């Protein structure tokens, strides 16, 4: 339906990061999913060029496109990270990793 | 190719808000289009989390959405607008209407 957090867990492994973090093996990075359409949800915050660009959408499908969902907000995680020199460090807060507010933009 | 600002002229009649906004008939509201994939050039500023989901993606296209291309600032107008009393009223910085940058999310 509307634009919302749903979750995404991601395996440093899996996207050739394992070479540099150590751990966490997965984390939950969560990800932004769902439409960005009228009548909207009440308990979300829409930007007024997103709302003009859907409504300019549904006159000129073909030429302009949607508002897209994506994350509006983001939070940090602990990574433990393998430095230049090459010592197990402690990054307490790795900025930007994990969804924390969805929204159409 | 890559995510960037581009022309979109949006007329208030087109999208139904005429019976309220005055003056303008047009703006230039711009949009934002293009990929959100690798490599990414070196003059705009991607988010982590874009960046991890971008990579899950590869890994997992049908499961996981790409980064999308989206408004990262927006910039006001001026609008001559119906007040509820009905009365041409200049709004100076009417925030939100046009996009100042672009970027993957
Ligand atoms: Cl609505
Ligand atoms: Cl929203
Ligand atoms: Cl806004
Ligand atoms: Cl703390
Ligand atoms: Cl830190
Ligand atoms: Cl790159
Ligand atoms: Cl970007
Ligand atoms: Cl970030
Ligand atoms: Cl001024
Ligand atoms: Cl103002
Ligand atoms: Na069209
Ligand atoms: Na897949």
């Amino acid at each position: 339906s509307h634009c919302q957090k749903t979750s995404l867990r991601v395996n440093f492994e899996d996207i050739g990061w394992d070479s540099w973090i150590i751990a966490p093996k997965e984390y939950e990075a969560y990800e932004c999913k769902g439409g960005c359409f009228f009548p909207l949800a009440d308990d979300v915050t829409p930007t007024k060029h997103a709302i003009v660009q859907t409504l300019v959408h549904l006159k000129f499908p073909t030429k302009v496109s949607k508002a897209c969902c994506v994350p509006t907000k983001l939070s940090p995680i602990s990574v433990l990270y393998k430095d230049d020199m090459g010592v197990p460090t402690l990054k307490y807060h790795y900025e930007g990793m994990s969804v924390a507010e969805c929204g159409c933009r």
